[PDB]
């Protein structure tokens, strides 16, 4: 549903600090800063309580850079593209090299 | 949720033909024209399939004006105010004389 900021939804509040940014704060310790001018950029912030618990393109948040390229299969890839291609959501998406 | 027109929701479509009117059409044979400029006025149109079945401030749609002041109790009131006050939704609302 195309809504209108600001919103106080279930556990999440989204608002516009200015005409350039959109900020979405959750009660789980996750904040999103979204720059829309000139191009979209994302700054995600995670609370310290989620250290070693998350996983995805942003790593597992355990202060170790080496294992940030570890896929869901349990091995650490050697290149950024190989680890990147394992987090697609659709089959038709190309394999980036 | 504060939405933006047009909306195609379940069994209803709401749009803005102009800056003065909002039109909401349902699949049950009901249509609402809402004039917003200069003051809010309503025109409801009902399909013939609902003749003799509805009931409210707009009558029972049975081509008889005599029973249009019939309340849910079962009798026809004599004044517009007495029948009008029986279709309140809250107890604290005043009784119009
Ligand atoms: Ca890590
Ligand atoms: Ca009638």
């Amino acid at each position: 549903i195309y809504t209108q900021l600001p919103i106080s939804a279930a556990n999440v509040t989204i608002f516009r600090p200015s005409t350039f940014f959109i900020i979405a704060q959750t009660s789980l310790g996750l904040q999103l800063n979204l720059q829309l001018v000139p191009t979209m950029q994302l700054f995600m912030q995670l609370a310290p309580k989620l250290r070693g618990q998350t996983c995805g393109l942003c790593g597992n948040f355990n202060s170790i850079q080496a294992d940030d390229f570890r896929t869901l299969s349990g091995v650490v890839e050697a290149t950024a593209a190989a680890f990147f291609n394992t987090f697609k959501t659709q089959a038709a998406c190309p394999n980036i090299r």
